[PDB]
């Protein structure tokens, strides 16, 4: 819906507000937590999701990095942000919605991605999170069409 589209909207920059106070070590904290919850999410999804499945979603995510690779830095910069508070938007939802059981399996499996994330090389690093963004704008896309 439009009404529906401008409620999420809203949503992702009054999430953004609370970024501004935050401060460049607590933002990096945050985004980097980010990514590896969108990871652990990842992973969940293509255990239940087919070989082709699996292909068709691999070529999405690639498709939107080249429209990412299209956009000057300050879009980008504006695309990494919505996506993040995005993302942040469902932490807020899922932190409400399952009790300290949930959330602790959830906190674990993110510190192990987050664990994940630290042995990498910086190219890699830098190639996982604009997978991620990308991913995240793919399913952004798929939920933007209701
Ligand atoms: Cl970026
Ligand atoms: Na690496």
């Amino acid at each position: 819906s439009d009404e529906q589209r401008r409620e999420l909207e809203e949503k992702i920059k009054f999430k953004l507000a609370e970024l501004a106070s935050k401060s460049e070590e607590e933002r990096k904290e945050i985004k980097l937590r980010v990514i590896a919850y969108v990871l652990v999410q990842l992973e969940d999804l293509q255990k239940n999701l087919s070989d082709e499945q699996r292909r068709e979603l691999e070529e999405k995510i690639k498709f939107k990095l080249a429209e990412l690779a299209s956009k000057s830095e300050e879009e980008r910069k504006e695309i990494k942000l919505r996506v993040i508070a995005y993302v942040l938007v469902q932490l807020e939802d899922l932190q409400k919605n399952l009790s300290d059981e949930q959330r602790r399996e959830l906190e674990e499996k993110i510190k192990f991605k987050l664990a994940e994330l630290a042995s990498k090389s910086e190219e890699e690093r830098k190639e996982i999170k604009l997978r991620v963004i990308a991913y995240v704008l793919v399913q952004l896309e798929d939920l933007q069409k209701n």
